[PDB]
């Protein structure tokens, strides 16, 4: 009746006596949603309610030992709060007496991590007695997801669908002050109170079903149910595809039924959670990237920074333009490693290492400061992801910012030429370096129908062999040499290994016996040592293999190319050759996609022109008067003169949509724009405009590819030499 | 003869021979220093230099055990590295030879941190080998500190000074490319190549100078010298506001000044900037009461200007890269969680909104949600106690070349006094209540009329207890308590900064446990506290003569005998009075004020002749007095200049205030077409007569007139404010 030794339980008054059977108790996300239920309940609500927090997330008790379950803390507490019993198993419906509490409301943010909190009490609950589930136990708290205002009456919505019905009414298209609320925290006390009172709208029941709820349960956190996950996980991933090639909507959208299922719950948003661990990990095909790089390459775009910046600084862009998310040293950490130029890393460095970015001596965890080191999008960034290309992408919305598209369309297939590499759930991936200029010849090959060739791994400035051992594995060598009697030379390691951790793990304990001495000779960029060693010993690893004694052999794997498809499913490549064609003909439709934009676009630049100057000339002529005319005068008179509403602005609006007239462009146009210079100018800036659409309309998508890829390979050639002069 | 054991060293390879003597062990900074110095030192390097990068800081041997000294790795390995061995003495420079390297070259960033590892490493070598230092066993590696390029061309500076003799010539005033040097990893491969090639422009050497110089390294790194830092640190700060009130530089600004440096020098004039670090960013201006790091993001915030509300993870984003936020993610979120609390204890005027679950006072604030759920944005309340028009007259700094947040803010009101102080320096601590925002405002109002300002009594808003005095800048605040009926008591408001949480767990709780209490409920809200707590009539009875407030410890005290803050000048100080810290900042802010007529009038001046020249002209086009048509542009601003038009007053006038390439007409041609037309005309007319009274009305004006304003504007916005905050409890 009256609990002991928990001191952050808000225990109900009601509870635990009399009456236990209507008392509910509300698991909160941490202390913040805690206070958030506190203000809801206000004095009147404490009768019925109870409040607890959780600290972090419970314990996965499906796969802990017997120790570890009769230990954790916060267990035995909900047990004592609530009043279970290990023992019992509360088949009867009527046994629920018994306890303090007659329901469990679970209250997290709408959120994966929720998601999680809200599955684990679910497995806590289903895995002792399963029984409490068909009774009506457990419920959830769930607040609107998306606020907005028309007419100051601010309206709420509980699923984003019907957020997305009423904004496309005309008479709600001035929708103002647009908010989501998934997260708890976003709503004040004052707005908690408001909930709080009409308690039914955010009551969610959780309804058992029948046995396909227990399997989901268990198929969620067993621990001896691995494969069925990953084979759950692709499936989610399929349909998802489907969904989205057939124009459906998605599953789940972290809306509100006044009921749900535990089988839709643990299929629907707990899933979403299982697979988020492989959406991050793993990169696209189609520009190599994991989101987290391409949060940090987007803010790279939008700045455009013509002047180096100090790493520190472009961080804090990433966080404000992107929502980043993943805290501040993982994005210093993307920043560096989208930068770094050293054997065995980019062999194409999007951005431009201006400082102490890290060596081969150390794998690049030699880097400097991010207070102290600059960087910028390299000159080859936007030659390899066009900005043009940009008004093709589907860019994704962080609530109501937004974002990094979910892919970039490279004009070539960048998940190549820097590798891939990340560890999922269920899936990993391992992808080695290719050569930028023999990926680009395929490429042209393949645009002329032709075979394109194969591809090897191939490592920008790697001084050593890669050759073939069969079944998409390569045997990677690094250079060794007798020079006399007594010595050998190394001058190269294989990709991968630097030149500390060689010295620390082969030569040294080679020292203590193979060798008996060894001088170094590196510069930042490159290898040399100079080994002694006994005549005998020598002639005895001539025999065994230099390579083999020195450890200067490693291997790579084509084996596990495991990627995201354009469609965000996963998908094992078994050759390079198939993910160049994937990526090639998905490449080949955005050139299309591409002039097709152009083609519109520059048309409608082409007529503004055409309207901004012919204003000018009739202006300077006479035939028109701007001066002590009224906005509304001035404005017919340009309609009955034919002129035409703004056509860029009436071009975007048409590819959108798939007051009154708009003369802006005309009339905002400076004074200078009267003189001379400038008419000659505007005249110019018409005429060059009238020719580039008929030299686009005479070209096809594969001329434009190709003439990308040129523009590409020129710049390659003068920067990559430029980086050879800058050595020695 | 050959090092064993240490991997991580670049031994060179004439070390421990006949050549000890010339061989040079570089100490860097870190493995990403060494990766520069590997980089310069190329393959020729290799046989006099050698290298070996420290992890972290050097221990203080000066304060540590015989165990530790004689444990730690890092110690351990320099001594092996050259040969060192503590039963020897070195007092004779013949037994330099006895060493594997007859020099030490540490390496380190331009920074305080790096004046920390290069302190460390003197303290360590002079403790155990003061010999040592008097042969000139200790040296540094020093990279120029500022680089910029004229005509496509590079030019290195070793010293700030000289960069800013080289900046007044006017051929070189085209300094493009300004880049500063200070940290080791800001240079490339390239640029660490072209230092080593030319090792002795960037070698200084350290020189011992006398028994001065011990006295210095004691006192850096001495267990028993606590009050001889205080006042090592407190002339240190006296001698930089006389430097700044005299217009002199800077003691020391992080670049070589000569070949040789004392360890007296470098303890007093580079080792202390750490050693006062700590005071620096702890405890806050008189003039604003804001830490730099609360400056920075209110900074981020006026520069903004967010008219709508923004995530608290983007606004984050937001200070770093425009203040140049140092801190780290974590402290900055707390930072801007702080600035925007308002439950009863925190501020007393929030100047960032708390939009969202921003912390209660169940919990002292530490409830609040995650940066990327709650949203923030300035009280309407922050221009009005921060007004803009002031950002004229204030000193902004820097961060190597990002203009960043001003030394301090001068707001209306001393704002130091409103959301109080806290802080913990170095020998210094910060304790300051909060002040009512009214009461302050009608203090300031008096000292306007000549007359006497009313004493100040702490007042936290919408607590409901007593604070009176308790004598010798000593206030008694206590919770509120009563007695309902023979059984129960209750508790209605705690003592402020007592959180409902925590006054449960350290006080009922235990008393449930001798023994007071057999029960208690909750009725509490976010806002307000309610205990009803059950007792045997004898229990009540002992206590309700006790003492209430006493036996249920609703009693705390605050102090005002800890008032440490810095004055306008950058100096701690003590305050013994709120009444003294009013004076100092109304001195201040009034002569801002006359500072903010003499801006006003040149600036308001300024920009009516401006439009004069606007409206002039479109007057004429409008009435055919002047033709633009189809006509040259040297034509045209020939024209201009005949018939009298002024070049851009507001340029001329911004360029004539920083001095303390012919006509520009760009303000009149660059205004668009709509401007021609008959509501466009009429509006510019009504600015232009509009700016003309502006200008007669400031001139009517006092400097104490434009204070009343500002105050009355403050006064107004506060009561709608704190009226709506109550109607939306």
């Amino acid at each position: 009746s009256k609990i002991k030794g928990i001191p952050k339980l808000d225990d109900a008054n009601d509870a635990g006596g009399k009456h236990s059977l209507e008392c509910t108790l509300i698991l909160t996300e941490g202390d913040s949603a805690k206070s958030l239920a506190v203000s809801g309940l206000g004095v009147i609500g404490r009768d019925r309610y109870g409040v607890f927090p959780l600290r972090g997330k419970i314990l996965n008790v499906r796969e802990a030992s017997h120790k570890q379950i009769m230990e954790n803390a916060e267990i035995n507490n909900i047990i004592k709060i609530v009043g279970l019993q290990y023992k019992k198993s509360y088949d009867d419906a009527e046994s629920l007496k018994t306890l303090r509490y007659g329901k469990i409301m679970i209250m997290t943010d709408q959120d994966q991590d929720g998601s999680h909190i809200k599955g684990l009490l679910i497995n806590f609950i289903h895995h002792n007695w399963p029984s409490l589930l068909k009774h009506g136990f457990l419920e959830e708290f769930i607040t609107p997801i998306v606020k907005a205002s028309k007419n100051k009456q601010e309206l709420s919505f509980y699923s984003i669908p019907e957020f997305d019905e009423w904004k496309k009414h005309i008479e709600n298209q001035k929708a103002w002050k647009i908010k989501y609320y998934k997260g708890l925290g976003t709503s004040t006390a004052k707005e908690a109170k408001e909930y709080f009172a009409d308690m039914e709208r955010h009551r969610i029941l959780f309804r058992y079903a029948g046995p396909e709820d227990d399997a989901a349960i268990t198929l969620a956190f067993s621990k001896k149910k691995i494969d069925d996950r990953k084979e759950w996980l692709t499936n989610f991933m399929e349909d998802r595809r489907q969904r989205r090639l057939h124009g459906l909507p998605e599953q789940f959208l972290y809306g509100t039924t006044k009921h749900l299922t535990y089988n839709d719950f643990i299929n629907k948003e707990l899933i979403l959670f299982s697979n988020s661990d492989n959406e991050r990990s793993i990169p696209s095909l189609v520009d190599g990237f994991k989101p987290g790089q391409r949060k940090v390459l987007f803010t790279c775009f939008k700045r455009n920074d013509k002047r180096e910046v100090k790493v520190a600084q472009l961080a804090g862009s990433v966080a404000e333009m992107s929502a980043y998310h993943h805290g501040e040293q993982a994005l210093m950490m993307t920043i560096v490693n989208l930068a770094q130029n050293f054997v065995g890393s980019n062999n194409i460095n999007l951005l431009q290492p201006i400082g102490q970015f890290g060596t081969r001596l150390h794998g690049g965890k030699d880097a400097a400061s991010p207070r102290y080191i600059f960087t910028m999008l390299s000159t080859l960034a936007r030659l390899l992801f066009p900005a043009v290309d940009d008004n093709l992408l589907k860019f994704l919305y962080d609530d109501n910012q937004r974002v990094e598209p979910e892919w970039y369309i490279p004009i070539i297939p960048m998940v190549l030429i820097n590798g891939a590499e990340g560890i999922g759930t269920g899936w990993a991936c391992k992808l080695p370096n290719y050569d930028a200029r023999e990926i680009v010849n395929n490429v042209r090959r393949m645009l002329d129908g032709l075979d394109p060739h194969p591809m090897l791994p191939n490592y920008k400035n790697f001084k050593g062999t890669i050759q073939e051992l069969g079944q998409n594995q390569y045997a990677v060598s690094g250079e060794i040499f007798v020079v006399d009697r007594n010595t050998v030379e190394i001058t190269e390691l294989p990709v991968r290994t630097w030149t500390q951790v060689y010295k620390e793990q082969v030569l040294e304990p080679m020292l203590n016996a193979l060798i008996s001495d060894y001088k170094e000779y590196h510069t930042d960029t490159t290898v040399k040592f100079v080994v002694k060693m006994t005549e005998e010993k020598l002639a005895q690893a001539e025999a065994a293999g230099l390579h083999k004694v020195f450890k200067l052999q490693t291997t790579l794997t084509c084996n596990s190319m495991v990627l995201f498809d354009h469609m965000g499913c996963l998908k094992k490549y078994e050759t390079v050759q198939d993910i160049l064609k994937e990526f090639f003909d998905l490449r080949l439709s955005y050139y299309g996609l591409r002039k097709e934009w152009l083609v519109g676009m520059l048309g409608a630049e082409s007529t503004k022109l055409n309207n901004q100057a012919r204003f000018i000339l009739e202006k300077i002529q006479g035939k028109i008067t701007i001066e002590n005319r009224s906005k509304k005068d001035l404005i017919q008179m340009l309609v009955q003169r034919g002129y035409e509403s703004d056509p860029v602005k009436a071009w975007k609006e048409a590819q959108e949509k798939a007051s009154g007239p708009d003369f802006n462009y005309i009339l905002n146009m400076s004074l200078w724009s009267l003189t001379k210079e400038k008419v000659e100018e505007l005249i110019k800036q018409r005429d060059a405009k009238g020719r580039e659409v008929n030299d686009l309309k005479r070209k096809s998508p594969s001329d434009l590819w190709k003439e990308d890829l040129a523009a590409f390979v020129e710049e390659l050639d003068k920067v990559e030499s430029q980086e050879r002069e800058d050595g020695a």
